């Protein structure tokens, strides 16, 4: 019964809400277990969500078919799709793409799909909307060929299936378009693959903070985010300053327990053989032995905040220096914008390159924020690295 989050994304008027309406639905109907059909009006009327200091607009809903539970989301405005897959409102595992027979791919469902690459969504497939009024059969097979093209050249395949649904008419009780969406939850389980369980994702906890407790205890905190680890196995800190270390954990303990295994989510303090306090920092992380390695230089993807939302005030330039906020620590950096770009106004979401001072350990697809002195000013994640 494995967990995993999807979410709609496409052009405005394109029938998004709609389709999710028509899903949420064509499953209460169809299943007891099922919860409860979300009608237009407050889905469409999405709630408001702050995250990291960011103002957002999301609709969540949560339904469940019978090989997956599933963790929708869907937004009404274009730049709340900008705000919520960059800042991760939805660490999303699969994307629908939803392409309007009657217009075809727009802009955002180009910039929507290109999006979906810059943050690791893993896949994208397509639901082809809006066939209950698109009398040629041969113009739906090109509205086919315009999209599956526009999905080849991001990376994306023909592995991914196109799907001709009618997202009012599904949702009006039409059983012949009711079929349709159906067809659509057989090939969102299928065709997204499984999201890798996070217990079985290597090894990492960020450092909080470090004491000396005993003699010879030096305690590190953290919550961990990928993966359990067996007392006394080997582990390795990662480059806040610049080299790599590695020690042998001697003893894990949550509370009043003292494990020998910390699961990922809980807040666990490491007792560690080989150092002392004075060799670790926030930021650093506790890695499985030689998984990730410490970077410097990167590509990102960000957005920033806009002046309504206290975002900062001047647009920056080239040799900018902010500092980004990887995990549990403020590191400085530079940056150099994109050719074709000279200036990053505030609201404005840009590829960009930075290098930084220090060495922290990174991967691509890891959320940051951008401040001015605590005060974040915006946020993205890791597309690329270099060296
Ligand atoms: N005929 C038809 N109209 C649709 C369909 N899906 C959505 N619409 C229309 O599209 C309009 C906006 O739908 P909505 O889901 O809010 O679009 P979005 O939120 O921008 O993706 C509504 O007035 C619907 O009547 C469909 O499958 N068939
Ligand atoms: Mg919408």
């Amino acid at each position: 019964k494995p967990h995993v989050n999807i979410g709609t994304i496409g052009h405005v008027d394109h029938g998004k809400t709609t389709l999710t309406a028509a899903i949420t639905k064509v499953l209460h109907d169809k299943f007891p277990d099922l919860n409860e059909t979300k009608a237009f009006d407050q889905i469409d009327n999405a709630p408001e969500e702050r995250q990291r200091g960011i103002t957002i607009n999301i609709a969540h809903v949560e339904y469940q078919t019978d090989k997956r539970h599933y963790a929708h989301v869907d937004a009404p405005g274009h730049a709340d799709y900008i705000k919520n897959m960059i800042t991760g409102a939805a660490q999303m595992d699969g994307a629908i793409l939803v392409v309007a027979a009657t217009d075809g791919p727009m802009p955002q469902t180009r910039e929507h799909v290109l999006l979906a690459r810059q943050v690791g969504v893993p896949y994208i497939l397509v639901a082809l909307n809006k066939a209950d009024a698109v009398d040629d059969e041969e113009l739906l097979e090109l509205v086919e060929m315009e999209v599956r093209e526009l999905l080849a050249a991001q990376e994306f395949d023909e592995d991914a299936p196109v799907v001709r649904v009618s997202a009012l008419k599904a949702l009006e009780g039409d059983a012949k378009w009711v079929a349709s969406v159906e067809e659509l939850m057989n090939a969102v389980d299928e065709s997204i693959p499984d999201p890798v369980r996070e217990t079985d994702k290597p090894f990492l906890m960020p450092v909080e903070d470090v004491f000396t407790i005993t003699g010879r205890g030096t305690v590190v905190t953290g919550r961990v985010e990928r993966g359990v680890i067996n007392v006394n196995e080997e582990v390795e800190i990662v480059g806040i300053r610049p080299s790599t270390t590695k020690t042998t954990v001697t003893g894990v303990e949550m509370f009043r327990k003292l494990l020998d295994q910390g699961q990922a989510g809980d807040n666990v303090g490491l007792l560690l053989r080989g150092v002392k306090r004075e060799d670790v920092e926030r930021g650093q992380v506790v890695t499985k032995p030689g998984t990730t390695t410490p970077h410097t230089e990167f590509e990102g993807q960000v957005y920033i905040l806009s002046k309504d939302e206290g975002g900062r005030h001047t647009p920056f330039f080239n040799n900018y220096r902010p500092q980004f906020y990887f995990r549990t620590t403020d590191v400085t950096g530079v940056v150099t914008l994109p050719e074709g770009t000279e200036m990053v106004m505030p609201g404005d979401n840009t590829n960009i390159s930075v290098k930084l001072i220090q060495p922290v350990a990174m991967d691509e697809g890891l959320r940051f924020a951008i401040r001015e002195g605590g005060r974040t000013v915006g946020a993205g994640r890791v597309t690329k690295i270099i060296k």
